[PDB]
């Protein structure tokens, strides 16, 4: 069931989701025209190990063979890193880490645009960034996840663009993917009432065509079925008294860290 965090591992998990946020800061000035995303990943691998001291909770999880997930263009989620594919003018990318610090896990990611920004790419990312902060600011005790995922959904479309269905946001903590599901629409199948000391992560997945997608031959990557592009946020929450507490924030987040209702 839903594992409530005690105090004690709040603050692991603040660790954790600052390591975590941290290597996106980190990287963006690798994130250039020419680079691939195999050199990205080994940027990254490096950081967490050697500098941080820490561990990437991808390789080897289920199998997967890198330390990140980097997901270009039409790519939904879980693109694996590889030395042939390169960055190009306008592309946009997410990065997705998932750091393990003392047991616990810190899970975030942001897209990136490449050189010089499509009007399409720029859209899409800016909307997707608000989905998910809008979210955000719903998140308090005694509130159904139901609500937050109706909302986004709404947002989403009322801008043009459609929700992914098949991957949801989840509970994380000692594990990676815990209950609950959190579900980035709007389903009659979704009944949790949040309570403060659950740590879950939102992570929308905004296609600019159809929500349509489509599960790859290596069993990871994920396209948009009619290729158009896709983008996604995330970041790593806990339910507060008055509100939540985003562990994963970046300098370039523009919400606050605490968010609180009265
Ligand atoms: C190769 S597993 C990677 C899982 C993602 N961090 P998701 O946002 O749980
Ligand atoms: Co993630
Ligand atoms: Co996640
Ligand atoms: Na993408």
């Amino acid at each position: 069931a839903i594992s409530i965090k005690t105090p004690e591992d709040i603050e692991k998990m603040r660790v954790a989701g600052r390591l975590a946020a941290e290597v996106l800061e980190m990287i963006e000035p690798y994130v250039k025209p020419g680079v691939s995303t195999g050199e990205l990943d080994r940027i990254c691998n490096d950081y967490i190990v050697n500098e941080q001291h820490a561990v990437s909770a991808c390789l080897g999880y289920h199998g997967y063979p890198k330390s990140v997930c980097i997901s270009i263009n039409e790519v939904v989620c879980h693109g694996i890193p590889d030395d042939a594919k390169l960055l190009k003018d306008g592309d946009i990318v997410n990065i997705d880490v998932t750091v393990i610090k003392d047991g616990f896990h810190g899970d975030t990611s942001k897209m990136f645009i490449v050189g010089k920004p499509t009007i399409m790419g720029e859209r899409l990312c800016r909307i997707t960034q608000e989905s998910l902060y809008l979210a955000l600011r719903m998140v308090k005790p005694g509130i159904n996840l139901r609500e937050i995922g109706a909302a986004i959904q709404k947002f989403v479309e009322a801008e043009g663009f459609s929700v992914v269905r098949e991957y949801c946001g989840h509970g994380i903590g000692q594990g990676f993917h815990e209950e609950p599901q959190v579900l980035h629409y709007d389903s009659r199948e979704t009944n949790v009432v949040l309570k403060p000391g659950m740590t879950f992560t939102i992570e929308p997945m905004v296609n600019a065509g159809k929500k349509e997608i489509r599960t790859m031959k290596d069993g990871w990557t994920v396209k948009t079925k009619d290729r158009s592009l896709s983008a996604q946020y995330e970041h790593t929450i806990v339910v507060t008294d008055n509100g939540c507490e985003i562990l994963t924030l970046r300098k370039d987040d523009t919400i606050p860290a605490i968010i609180s209702h009265d």
